[PDB]
């Protein structure tokens, strides 16, 4: 492995982050969040396209911390009970504001809610993953057919949507939401 | 716009070379001159070849939404809902075929992904006002207050995906997106609107 590179690409995107709260997005240029970072443009433009593309490991961070929650929960746990669980590990404050902030700014900027759309989006097959494993009942085999199952895939995109929409009206306006939109997947067939 | 006339054509010349010669093949210079314009110009509309079909992607979702608005008043909203899906999702097979096949190749490349993923998320936000209006009861006034509901911001949420996992699954495998979006949308049996 070369964490290096991901390494850089995090130090990129706090600086990103900082300034877009500090200036706003149109402020704020490519050129700028290199400087920012320490580390020439050339070097920016080999991780990222554009400046709003910058921002993608932050939100990265949440998704996958959520997704590792939902994997991590005790085996005994059902898929409701490992959902419940993930969401009130993740959105319990472990800062919280400036995450309210950036997905704040989503709201306002089209470029940035392709990053963030894009961003939760591919959080769901990983989510998928991590369910499919859940009831696997252990072999990777009867795992594998779980997780190309449709009715698996919605119910992964519903709870991802749970969290996101809660997330997204929390920043414009998380916890008390997020469960209670998960609530409506009470009666699921798993 | 013209604009929006300008990037249709842009997206419907990368569609034609993305089926005919392969994602990878196929660069953003090669969509230019299929468009009948300028580099300068191809850069001006998208920054890079994948983002250029987000206007096909775009006519899809907007279908979608354009149906639960325009279903007939008298309906309710997951009536609404039930009637947009059975439009939106009932086939001008060249038309559904180049769907699939589009759809098909988000599964195998990231950076289509994330354009799909993208047009997909807009519509969340016009589906939210269109069923705002709905249970309106006309008062734009009355209809804001509903817009700006967490619950309804769920639901939205849920009916879209209840469509796009559908679509996903009918592009990859060798049916009918309805059944899947219907059998999807059952989870909303009696939320509360």
């Amino acid at each position: 492995t070369e964490r290096r590179k991901a390494e850089t690409r995090m130090e990129i995107a706090r600086a990103a982050a900082r300034l877009f709260v500090g200036q706003g997005l149109r402020a704020t240029r490519a050129e700028d969040i290199a400087r920012a970072a320490g580390v020439a443009p050339r070097t920016f433009y080999r991780y990222f396209a554009t400046k709003e593309e910058a921002v993608a490991p932050l939100y990265a961070l949440g998704a996958e911390r959520w997704v590792r929650a939902v994997r991590e929960a005790p085996a005994e746990l059902s898929p409701p009970e490992a959902l419940e669980r993930a969401v009130r590990h993740t959105l319990t404050p472990g800062s919280w504001e400036w995450a309210r902030t950036l997905i704040r700014l989503a709201e306002s900027s089209p470029a940035l809610r392709k990053v963030w759309a894009e961003v939760c989006h591919s959080t769901e097959r990983g989510l998928v993953q991590a369910l499919a494993a859940r009831m696997s009942g252990g072999d990777d085999n009867v795992a594998v057919r779980l997780a190309a199952s449709p009715r698996l895939h919605f119910a992964a995109a519903v709870a991802g949507a749970s969290v996101r929409v809660a997330a997204e009206h929390w920043a414009s306006s998380p916890l008390e939401q997020a469960l209670l939109n998960l609530e409506v997947l009470r009666g699921f067939a798993w």
